[PDB]
């Protein structure tokens, strides 16, 4: 059984903005290597850390949450997401990145993820991605 948290709430899916999450699956071929989103004080400020290519980089995004929907902004760049699946204990979740041809991402806790729940997120990402190639950004010499 892989029934997640219902109704899906983005604030609950991110452990109420108290835990760091890592990008582990993505249908976007330009997905950031070793991407990790973590709390950056206090809308909801988020610090994104990633690699491009050998050197580490970091940017400050501002999240605006409303139910399952998540709007992230950096300067004048805007990205819209919807948390389409969240596991029982908020250990992982799957986002639909809203654009002309939507992408799907799997995010999981940087530390303390329950295997059965993480596997349910992997299956939900497989279902939504279907045959589209799934990048594993956390396996890029992180
Ligand atoms: C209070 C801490 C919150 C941590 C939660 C992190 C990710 C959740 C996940 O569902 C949402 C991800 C949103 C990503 C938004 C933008 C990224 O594409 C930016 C990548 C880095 C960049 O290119 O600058």
């Amino acid at each position: 059984d892989c029934t997640g948290s219902e109704p899906v709430d983005a604030f609950q899916a991110f452990s109420e903005g108290k835990e760091a999450y890592v990008l582990v699956r993505s249908t976007d071929p330009k997905a950031r290597d070793c991407l990790k989103g973590e709390p950056a004080g206090e809308t909801l400020p988020v610090m994104m850390t990633f690699k491009n290519g050998t050197d580490w980089a970091s940017t400050d995004w501002t999240f605006t949450l409303d139910g399952a929907k998540v709007t992230a902004t950096l300067g004048n760049l805007t990205q819209n997401r919807e948390v389409v699946y969240d596991s029982q204990s908020h250990h992982c979740h799957v986002d639909k990145v809203e654009k002309e041809v939507p992408d799907y991402e799997m995010w999981m806790l940087d530390a303390g993820g329950l295997e059965v729940e993480v596997e349910c997120c992997r299956q939900k990402l497989e279902e939504l991605a279907s045959g589209r190639n799934q990048m594993y950004p956390h396996l890029k010499d992180c």
